[PDB]
C-alpha cells in the first residue's frame, strides 16, 4: 500500500473463477487500469471497450460485490470509463460481470464470475 | 458437436496458412467469438475491429470458401459483426481476408489466407 | 533493408526503455504496423488506438526525436493513423510519448520513454 501521491499505469489480469488461468472476460477490459493515489484511496479506473454487450460489472468493497461507478461514456465509441476501489492489491479481486450477446434471437443474456490480479504500478 | 441449447463464448485463433504459428491476421478479429446452440445449427458470431481496412472476409462452408453475412455494423466506431456456420470444431477452419491499407498512395490493396483454430464453448 | 515494392504488415513489440521486457504502452497502438516500400523510402503508419489519451509521440530520425505525422484523425471512435520513417528494422527504435488519464481530478498527465521492436515485414 505505500505508494507516493501521483498518476500511475497499473496492469491486470483476468484469471477464471477457480482456476488459476487467463478469462475470456479479459478481452472486455481495456489495460492497463489507471491508478490515482490521491487522500490514501486506491482508485482504480478502466476501459470497458464494449459499451453494448457488457451491462454490469461488480468488484468486492468491504466483504461484498458493489455495482461500478461510470467516470464517463462514449456510445459513439462503443466504450465507457469505471471506477472502483481496491481493499488490497495483492489478493485477486473478485468480480461479476453480466453480459448480452449481438445475436438476433430470443436468447442472448449471460453472466461469469471472474478474479482480477493486479501487478505493480507505473 | 454434443452442446447444450443456450449461449456460450468461444475462443479462437488466428493461425497462418501453412504454419502452425500465430496469424497478424488474428488483431482484426475481438476474441472470443459467440456462439448460439441453436436447433443443431453451430453459428460463429465475431467483431471485425477495422469496418474500413477489412473489406472481405470468406468461412469454409461444405467443402468451398463462401462470403460472410453481416448482423450488423458500426461505422460510426469502425465495427461490425458477422456470422458464419462451422462444419467442425475440431478442424482448423481456412478463411481468406481482403484488406486495405489507411495510407494516401496508389498501391493499398492486400489479402491473406490464414486458418481459425476454435477452443471449446462456454 | 532489401524489400521490392508494395503493402506489408509489419509486427512490433513496445519494449520497456531500459528492460528487454514489454512496455505497458504497447497497448495503445495497434498491431501490426502498415509498411509503404515506395522510392526507397521505408514509411511505418500505425493506429494509436486511444486519441484523448495518448496527446504526443515522438520516434527518432537521424539521430534525434521528432513528433509524428497524421494521416487521418477518426474523433468518433478515438483513433487515429501516424507515419513515421525508422533509420533501421534492426535496431530498437527509441520513442517517448505523453499520456493524459481520464480521471476527474487536478492531476492526470503522464510521459514515458520506449522501444519499438520491429520483426518482418510480410
Amino acid at each position: 500500500s505505500t505508494l507516493s501521491d501521483g498518476i500511475y499505469t497499473i496492469p491486470f489480469v483476468a484469471k477464471k473463477a477457480n482456476d488459476d488461468s487467463n478469462s475470456s472476460m479479459q478481452n472486455y477490459f481495456n489495460n492497463p487500469a489507471w491508478l490515482k493515489v490521491k487522500n490514501g484511496k486506491k482508485m482504480v479506473a478502466m476501459t470497458v471497450n464494449d459499451n453494448k454487450t457488457v451491462t454490469a460489472l461488480k468488484t468486492t468493497l468491504a466483504g461484498t460485490l458493489q455495482d461500478v461507478k461510470v467516470v464517463s461514456e462514449d456510445k459513439d465509441a462503443n466504450t465507457r470509463i469505471v471506477e472502483f476501489e481496491v481493499e488490497d492489491l495483492n489478493q485477486p479481486l473478485a468480480a461479476h460481470v453480466n453480459y448480452e450477446a449481438p445475436f438476433n434471437g430470443s436468447v442472448y443474456k449471460g453472466q461469469a464470475d471472474f478474479r482480477y490480479v493486479f501487478d505493480t504500478a507505473k
